[PDB]
C-alpha cells in the first residue's frame, strides 16, 4: 500500500509507506469519518515488547544481532516469570523520543530528537514525585531559554497502584464559580480547583492563581503540594502600540507542560509522564484568551480599540484577535522567554514532514490540530494533505482520575 | 446504532442516526484517516436498487410511501430500465433530487438555504449553442442585479458515457491566467491551463489581470465550442476599503456570482455530468482564498507594504493584519454595491443552527470539518469546536476529472 499525499499550493506529491506499520485504531470506518471527533496479560505483552525491541534494534543498526536476540530472550523470560518487564535506560529514552515523534497532533515535532528524559522510575512516594517535578520545571524553564523535557514515573503494574498527576498541566490557573454566577479565573479548571479546596488547599481566590499539584503515588490517595512560586515563570502581557493593553491586567505562564497523558512503550504503560516544550503564540492568544469557555476576552479588547461592534461584517472580532496575538508574542519576546509564532512553527513542521517522508517513509499528522486556530490558509500546513494513523510508542489521552479513583 | 457528537464550547451533545443510510465509502479505514485528502455506464443490475432507494426516499418525503402512486412509479421505472436500460425522472423528482444533493453536500457551509433553490430543467437541450443560451439565462436569473438567488441548470444525463454533456470551465465566471516567458503569471494562476485551451480553440485573449473566460461547452459527447458570456450579464465589484483610500489603486475587482460547473450530480443512479449551480459568496472565499493563496493572486505582500507594516519578522503578524484588512474591504465593497455576500461569522452561526435543526428533524447532518471551518479566524467561529461526522448520502454532487484529460477529440 503506497499512499500519495499532495500539497495543493506547491503541487508536490509525497508517498507514505509508514502507515503500514500502524497498529492502534482510528475510529473511522469505510462508512464514516471521525476525523473531527476529539476522543474517537502475559499473552498480550510479549508481542508488543518484541515489536518495540525489533524497532529499537533496527534503529541502532543491530537487527538480527546476538545482542538483539539475547535481549528478546531476556525480556521473554522476564515476562513469563514476573508478568511484566523493565526497560533499559537506552530503551526508555528511545521510546519517549519516539512517542513525541509519533504524536500526530503535535506541530512542534521537528524538535523530537532533542528531548531531555528524566528517569523517575525509582520514585516511591508523592513527596518524591513533587521533588522530581520541581526539578523538571526548573530545568525546562532555564530562566526563559526553554528546553524540552519529560519526567517518567514508575509503570503500571496491576492497575491498582498507578502513579498519576491529577492536574491536566503542571502549571495552570484556578477557576472559581462566583455568587454573581460568572466565573473568576480559568473556567477550564473549576472542577479540579474544587477538589483541591476539598483536599485542603487555601485558595487565594484571584484571576490567575497557580494551582497546587495533586500527586498520586503507588495507587494511594493523592496529596497536595505547591510549586515554589519562584520556579513558576510568568509573563505580563502588553502591546507594542496600545498603551492601554497592560491595563487589562493579563499575564500567562511560560511553561506548557502536559501532565494527564499515558506513555506506552513496548506494551508497558507509564500513567504519570509529564512533558513540556515551549508555546506557539496562538495557544495563549487564541485558545486560552479567546475561546468563549475560557478567559473570553475578545469583547473587552474590541471595546478598548473602539471598533464598530454592531455588525459582524466589520470584522471587529478578527481585528481584536490579531492584536491580542501580537501582544502575546511581543511580551514573551521582550522578557526573553522562548515562544514561536504560527508562521514559523508551521514552516518548521513542513520541513520536518519532508524529512520524515524521505528518511522514515511518512509522518502521521492530524490536520484538524496541526492547522493553527487563526489565519489557517496563509500557513504552509493548510494546503498540505496529511494522513492520520497511530504508531507506537505513543502518548494517549486518559480520563481525569477523580472519575476513577476510590478514596 | 447511535453516534454522538459534542460541542466543546457549549458541551451540547447531539445524536446521529442518519449515518445508517450512508452507502458509499469515505476513503478512511480502521487503520488510517483520509479526512484531509481532497480526492480520497452503469448496468441494469446496479441501477434498479439505486432507483428504488431514491423513489422510496422521495415518496416518504411527500408522505406517500406505500401508496398506489408510489407502487405505480416503481413499476413504471422498473419497466423502463428493463426495456431501455435507463429511466427519466419526473420534474418533481428532479427538483427534489437537486435540492437533496445540496442538502447532502458535506463540504458546504451554506446549507441552511438548501430548500431555496431554483431548478432549471435543461434536459431538452441538444447542442452547445443550446447550452450557451440556458447558461446565460441562469446567470441573469441568479445575478438578479445583485440580489443573488441560488440556482442550478441540469443538462441531459449520461447514456453510454460516449455522449456526455460537460461544461469545461470549472466555474461559469472565472478569470484568465497567462504564463509569461519570464515565469511570472498575469491574471489568475489557477486558470492557466484552461486559458491555453481556450486560446488554442480560437479565443482572442485581452491579456489583462481580470479577463472573464469564455465558456467551453460540450453537448452530446461532441468536441466543445467557445462562447463569450455577454459582458452586461457579468456583475463585478471594484474592491475598496472603508478607511484606507489607497486600497482602490491596487486595481482589484471580483465577480459577484460563484457558480460551480465541473461537478457531477447523481440522482437515483442517474448521472448528470453538466449541472452548473450557483449561490452567493462568503467573503473569505474572495479575500482569503482567491486573493491570498500563494498560488492565486497572492496580494498579501503588496497590501502589507502599503500599510507600512513591520515585515522583517513573521512574529509582527503582518500577514495576519493585512489579511483582516483585505477581508474588511471585500465585505465593504459588496455591501456598498448591494451585491449579496455573507461574512464568515454570520455564515458559520447560521450553519450551526441549520446543523442542530437537521439532527432534530432528520437524525444527522454530514459535514467535513476541514472545509466547513473558514480559512481565517477559525476558532472564534462556532464551527471550530463542533465535532462533525462525515459520510456520503445520495443524491450527491461528486468531483469529476477535467474533461480535457478524458475527451476523445473528433476533429
Ligand atoms: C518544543 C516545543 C513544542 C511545541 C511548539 C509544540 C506544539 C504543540 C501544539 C501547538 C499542540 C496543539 C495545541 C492546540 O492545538 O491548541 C501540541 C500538541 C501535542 N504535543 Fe506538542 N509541542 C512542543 C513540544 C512537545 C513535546 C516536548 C511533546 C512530548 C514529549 C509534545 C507532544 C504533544 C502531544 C502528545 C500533543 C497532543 C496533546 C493532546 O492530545 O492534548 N509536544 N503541540
Ligand atoms: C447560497 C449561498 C452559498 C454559500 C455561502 C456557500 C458556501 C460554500 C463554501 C464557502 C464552500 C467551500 C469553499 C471553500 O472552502 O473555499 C462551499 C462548497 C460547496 N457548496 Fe456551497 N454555498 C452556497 C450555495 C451552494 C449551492 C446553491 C450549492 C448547490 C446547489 C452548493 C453546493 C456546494 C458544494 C457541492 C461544495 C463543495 C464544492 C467542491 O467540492 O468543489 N452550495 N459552499
Ligand atoms: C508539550 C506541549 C507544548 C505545547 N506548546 N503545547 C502543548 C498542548 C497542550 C494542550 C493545552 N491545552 C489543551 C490541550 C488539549 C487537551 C485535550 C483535551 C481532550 C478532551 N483530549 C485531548 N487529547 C487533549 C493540550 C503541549
Ligand atoms: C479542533 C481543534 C483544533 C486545534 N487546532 N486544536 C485543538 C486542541 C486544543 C483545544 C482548543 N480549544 C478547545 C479545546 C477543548 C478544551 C476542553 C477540554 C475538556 C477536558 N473539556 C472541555 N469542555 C473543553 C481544545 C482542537
Ligand atoms: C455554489 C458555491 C457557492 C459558494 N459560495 N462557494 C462555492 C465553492 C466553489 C469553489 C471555489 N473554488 C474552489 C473550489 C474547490 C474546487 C475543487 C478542487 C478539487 C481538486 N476537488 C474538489 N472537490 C473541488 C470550490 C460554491
Ligand atoms: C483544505 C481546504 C479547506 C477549506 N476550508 N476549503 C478547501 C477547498 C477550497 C480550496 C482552497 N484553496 C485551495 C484549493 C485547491 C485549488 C486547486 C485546484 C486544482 C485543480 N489544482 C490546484 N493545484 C489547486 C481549494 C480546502
Ligand atoms: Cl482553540
Ligand atoms: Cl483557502
Ligand atoms: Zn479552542
Ligand atoms: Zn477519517
Ligand atoms: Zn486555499
Amino acid at each position: 500500500r503506497f499512499l500519495k499525499v499532495k500539497n495543493w499550493e506547491t503541487d508536490v506529491v509525497l508517498t507514505d509507506t509508514l502507515h503500514l506499520k500502524s497498529t492502534l485504531e482510528t475510529g473511522c470506518t469505510e462508512h464514516i469519518c471521525m476525523g473531527s471527533i476529539m476522543l474517537p496479560t502475559k499473552d498480550q505483552l510479549f508481542p508488543l515488547a518484541k515489536e518495540f525491541l525489533d524497532q529499537y534494534y533496527s534503529s541502532i543498526k543491530r537487527f538480527g544481532s546476538k545482542a538483539h536476540m539475547d535481549r528478546l530472550e531476556e525480556v521473554n523470560k522476564e515476562i513469563e516469570s514476573t508478568s511484566t518487564y523493565q526497560l533499559k535506560d537506552t530503551e526508555l529514552i528511545y521510546g519517549a523520543k519516539h512517542a513525541w515523534r509519533n504524536a500526530s497532533r503535535c506541530v512542534g515535532r521537528i524538535q523530537w530528537s532533542k528531548l531531555q528524559v528524566f528517569d523517575a522510575r525509582d520514585c516511591t512516594t508523592a513527596h518524591g514525585m513533587f521533588n522530581y517535578i520541581c526539578n523538571h520545571v526548573k530545568y525546562a524553564t532555564n530562566k526563559g531559554n526553554l528546553r524540552s523535557a519529560i519526567t517518567i514515573f514508575p509503570q503500571r503494574t496491576d492497575g491498582k497502584h498507578d502513579f498519576r498527576v491529577w492536574n491536566s498541566q503542571l502549571i495552570r490557573y484556578a477557576g472559581y464559580k462566583q455568587p454573581d454566577g460568572s466565573t473568576l479565573g480559568d473556567p477550564a479548571n473549576v472542577q479540579f480547583t474544587e477538589i483541591c479546596i476539598q483536599q485542603g488547599w487555601k485558595a487565594p481566590r484571584g484571576r490567575f492563581d497557580v494551582l497546587p499539584l495533586l500527586l498520586q503515588a503507588n495507587g494511594n490517595d493523592p496529596e497536595l503540594f505547591q510549586i515554589p512560586p519562584e520556579l513558576v515563570l510568568e509573563v505580563p502581557i502588553r502591546h507594542p502600540k496600545f498603551d492601554w493593553f497592560k491595563d487589562l491586567g493579563l499575564k500567562w505562564y511560560g511553561l506548557p507542560a502536559v501532565s494527564n497523558m499515558l506513555l506506552e512503550i513496548g506494551g508497558l504503560e507509564f500513567s504519570a509522564c509529564p512533558f513540556s516544550g515551549w508555546y506557539m503564540g496562538t495557544e495563549i492568544g487564541v485558545r486560552d484568551y479567546c475561546d468563549n469557555s475560557r478567559y473570553n476576552i475578545l469583547e473587552e479588547v474590541a471595546k478598548k480599540m473602539d471598533l464598530d461592534m454592531r455588525k459582524t461584517s466589520s470584522l471587529w472580532k478578527d481585528q481584536a484577535l490579531v492584536e491580542i496575538n501580537i501582544a502575546v508574542l511581543y511580551s514573551f519576546q521582550s522578557d526573553k522567554v522562548t515562544i514561536v509564532d504560527h508562521h514559523s512553527a508551521t514552516e518548521s513542521f513542513i520541513k520536518h514532514m519532508e524529512n520524515e517522508y524521505r528518511c522514515r517513509g511518512g509522518c502521521p499528522a492530524d490536520w484538524v490540530w496541526i492547522v493553527p486556530p487563526m489565519s489557517g490558509s496563509i500557513t504552509p500546513v493548510f494546503h498540505q494533505e496529511m494522513l492520520n494513523y497511530r504508531l507506537t510508542p505513543s502518548f494517549e489521552y486518559q480520563p481525569d482520575p477523580w472519575n476513577t479513583h476510590v478514596w
